C-alpha cells in the first residue's frame, strides 16, 4: 500500500519576514535535491519519493507561500509572490548548486530559477510541467470547462474559496487511483479555514492559457526556449493519458530536449507522485547515481 503518514520533523526559516517550512533529510556532504510541489499540494506530495533519495543525497522540499506549513501572508499570492518567496528560501539555506524536481508550478519556479542561474542546476527531474497553452483546444477536453470556471472572480472563488471544489474534487481527480480518507486529511490541513484558500484560485488563474496573463506566457516560452537549448541532464516522468503533458508531447521532448531520459509511469493524469511514487524515487535515485 502506497504510504499515507508524513512522518518528517519540521524545518523552518525566516523568508522575506515570513517564516516557510521545509523538509530537509539525508548527507549534508553532496549537492542537495531541491523538491517543489505545485497546486494545491505541498511537501506532502514528495513523501513517497524521497525516502528513495535520502540515502545518498540530501533532500530539500519546502511549502510554497500560503501552503503546507509555510506562513499565510496577505499577498494576491501570484506566480510573482511565489518567485520572489522561493528565490529568498534558496538564498536563505545557502544553497550554491542543486538537482531540481519539480512539478506543475513547482515547475514554473524551478525552470524560471534554472534559467536565471544555469551554472547552479546540475540536472532537472519534471514532470506535468506547465508549458505555453496557445488555445483552449489544447488544454484537455474534460477539464476545459472546470479551469474556465476557476479563471472568474464570481465563480471561481464560489468553487475553491467558499467550496474548496480544488481540494475536494481537482485534487483526487488528478489521481489514477483512489485517493484514501487520510491522504486527503493530510491535503486538507493547510484549508481548513476559507480565508486560506487564496493561493488555490490565483493559480488556476496564472495559467498560461489563450494568450493570458500575458506575463507569465512570457516568463514561460523564455524558460522553455532555455530548456531546449540547455545542456543540462533532464529526467521527465509522463504518465497515460496525463494531463498538462500528453504521451505525444512526452516522446517528442524525449527527443528534442538534450540529454533528456523519459520515463513512464504507466497511467498517470497530474499528480503522477500519488499513481507510481516508488519508480519516481528509484530512477530519480538512479538517474542521481550517474550524474556522478
Ligand atoms: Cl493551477
Amino acid at each position: 500500500e502506497i504510504g499515507t503518514g508524513f512522518p518528517f520533523d519540521p524545518h523552518y526559516v525566516e523568508v522575506l519576514g515570513e517564516r516557510m517550512h521545509y523538509v530537509d533529510v539525508g548527507p549534508r556532504d553532496g549537492t542537495p535535491v531541491l523538491f517543489l510541489h505545485g497546486n494545491p499540494t505541498s511537501s506532502y506530495v514528495w513523501r513517497n519519493i524521497i525516502p528513495h533519495v535520502a540515502p545518498t543525497h540530501r533532500c530539500i522540499a519546502p511549502d510554497l507561500i500560503g501552503m503546507g506549513k509555510s506562513d499565510k501572508p496577505d499577498l494576491g499570492y501570484f506566480f510573482d509572490d511565489h518567485v520572489r518567496f522561493m528565490d529568498a528560501f534558496i538564498e536563505a539555506l545557502g544553497l550554491e548548486e542543486v538537482v531540481l524536481v519539480i512539478h506543475d508550478w513547482g515547475s514554473a519556479l524551478g525552470f524560471h530559477w534554472a534559467k536565471r542561474n544555469p551554472e547552479r542546476v546540475k540536472g532537472i527531474a519534471f514532470m506535468e510541467f506547465i508549458r505555453p497553452i496557445p488555445t483552449w483546444d489544447e488544454w484537455p477536453e474534460f477539464a476545459r470547462e472546470t479551469f474556465q470556471a476557476f479563471r472568474t472572480t464570481d465563480v471561481g472563488r464560489k468553487l475553491i474559496i467558499d467550496q474548496n471544489v480544488f481540494i475536494e474534487g481537482t485534487l483526487p481527480m488528478g489521481v489514477v487511483r483512489p485517493l484514501t480518507e487520510v491522504e486527503m486529511d493530510h491535503y486538507r490541513e493547510p484549508f481548513l479555514n476559507p480565508v486560506d484558500r487564496e493561493p488555490l484560485w490565483r493559480f488556476p488563474n496564472e495559467l498560461p492559457i489563450a494568450g493570458e496573463p500575458a506575463n507569465i506566457v512570457a516568463l514561460v516560452e523564455e524558460y522553455m526556449d532555455w530548456l531546449h537549448q540547455s545542456p543540462v541532464p533532464k529526467l521527465l516522468f509522463w504518465g497515460t493519458p496525463g494531463v498538462l503533458i500528453p504521451p505525444a508531447e512526452a516522446a517528442r521532448l524525449a527527443k528534442s530536449l538534450p540529454n533528456c531520459k523519459a520515463v513512464d509511469i504507466g497511467p498517470g493524469l497530474n499528480l503522477l507522485q500519488e499513481d507510481n511514487p516508488d519508480l519516481i524515487g528509484s530512477e530519480i535515485a538512479r538517474w542521481l547515481s550517474t550524474l556522478e
